[PDB]
């Protein structure tokens, strides 16, 4: 739900 994309760079999902 949060902090998946931090791993990516992202944090969280976004257009």
């Amino acid at each position: 739900m949060w902090q998946r994309r931090q791993r990516r760079g992202e944090e969280r999902k976004a257009p």
